[PDB]
């Protein structure tokens, strides 16, 4: 049971504006949530080398369960808090998480519900990303932040989140719709999936394609309510009734709630492991592709 949605999109002139004013602290907070490829760049190296004025870096590869077989995964109610609080973060502090990467978004969104998981209120993206923060020509840094860590209550919420049991209950009870972000080529069984090892390429019986792209300008800056509306109906998508989407690793996933979250309905969860644990976990003969299957 939900009601009033919380102010999710945050703007460069925001929290600039929220710097200078030095409200970053113990009330608002702003993280560097950012993961490019192995080879491709070096984020860790970048942020300590450029970053928003107080901001923390977000360690997608230290906040998971590196217990799972498969890739990033949601950590323990206690190991969460921990690692949040680990960078002075309460329950009552804003989080603006975001990516750097030249889309504006990507990672953000899986770090954004991500705290939505672990039933936290504010909690908004910034629409323009590094990209625009440093073409809008903003400050920037070079100089350590550490904050006076705190305590950090989590508490998962079961709504966000559907497993491959509920999701495998699903694909007969044909109740729950199901994105995919994907995207055509992958989606399609295409193209390869990158990092990987007789892994396959495809997709899961009702998955629709709504790659992560579309949701997303030129310009690095996020469609609109009207236009985000029209290209899931577009779609024959329904964000009238319960939906769940997959992907990946269930990072671009997030970018599709983000957007029906915008459009007025929190309610969306997540198959967090995406199509990396179904493929694995999973039956051949419940995923289709393609090239060769």
């Amino acid at each position: 049971v939900h009601q009033v949605l919380y102010r999710a999109l945050v703007s460069t002139k925001w929290l600039a504006e929220s710097v200078r004013a030095g409200k970053v602290g113990p009330g608002l907070r702003v993280l560097d949530a950012s993961w490019y490829s192995p080879g491709t760049r070096e984020a860790r190296k970048e942020y300590l080398e450029r970053h928003v004025p107080g901001a923390s870096f977000f360690d997608i590869e230290e906040c998971r369960d590196k217990a799972s077989p498969y890739e990033v995964m949601l950590p323990s109610e206690a190991g969460f808090a921990d690692y949040v609080g680990s960078l002075g973060i309460s329950n009552d502090t804003h989080v603006v998480v975001y990516n750097g990467d030249d889309l504006g978004s990507f990672y953000a969104p899986r770090v954004w519900w991500m705290f939505r998981v672990f039933g936290h209120r504010t909690v908004s993206v910034l629409n323009g990303g590094f990209r625009n923060w440093l073409k809008e020509g903003h400050p920037v840094t070079s100089e350590p932040s550490r904050p006076e860590p705190a305590i950090f209550k989590a508490t998962l919420n079961r709504s966000l989140l559907k497993t491959y049991e509920q999701v495998l209950e699903n694909l007969e009870s044909k109740r729950f719709q199901l994105v995919d972000s994907r995207a055509q080529g992958r989606y399609l069984g295409t193209q390869p999936e990158p990092d990987a090892v007789g892994l396959d390429s495809g997709h899961i019986r009702g998955s629709v394609n709504m790659p992560f792209m579309d949701f997303l300008t030129e310009n690095g800056f996020e469609k609109s309510p009207e236009e985000l509306r029209a290209m899931f109906e577009a779609k024959k998508v329904d964000l009238t009734k319960p939906l769940i989407a997959t992907c990946r690793k269930g990072v671009t996933a997030c970018h599709i709630a983000l957007a029906a979250y915008l459009c007025g309905k929190p309610d969306v969860a997540i198959y967090d492991g995406s199509w990396f644990e179904w493929f694995h976990r999973a039956p051949p003969e419940t995923w289709v592709s393609q090239g060769k299957g």
